[PDB]
């Protein structure tokens, strides 16, 4: 039961998305940051579940768009926000294929928060994936 992880880094800023917490600690906010090299990179690596739900390599944890800002927490069957699917070069919500995470402010500034927005083809909505 050893799936595959990947690297999710914005195609605009070239930074890698990371979860503020690097642990099972639920409620951690997500943002963009510089890619790291070592045993502390899992925070920027994710994997896809058998059901099509991504979860950070750190452990069985999916992001949820319940609040204004995207956060990570334990998967919830009754929560249609804790199930994110990957579409090409973008992360899209399960119940909303027309919704996909994006970089707030569309700026290059690192450590910037993110949220799910209506796909508009904007450069700020472009991300790159790198399997391990």
């Amino acid at each position: 039961m050893k799936p595959k992880f990947f690297y999710i880094k914005s195609e605009l800023n070239g930074k890698v998305l990371d979860i503020e917490g690097q642990n099972p600690a639920p409620g951690s906010k997500i943002i963009t940051w510089d890619q790291k090299k070592g045993p502390t990179a899992v925070n920027q690596l994710w994997y896809t579940d058998q059901q099509g739900v991504i979860r950070s390599k750190l452990n069985d944890f999916a992001i949820d768009a319940s609040h204004e800002q995207i956060e990570t927490q334990p998967f919830d069957p009754n929560n249609p926000k804790r199930a994110w699917i990957v579409s090409g070069n973008t992360i899209a919500q399960l119940s909303d294929r027309d919704i996909v995470l994006d970089i707030i402010k569309s700026d290059k500034e690192a450590g910037a928060h993110i949220c799910a927005w209506k796909q508009h083809g904007g450069p700020n909505q472009k991300f790159i994936i790198e399997s391990e």
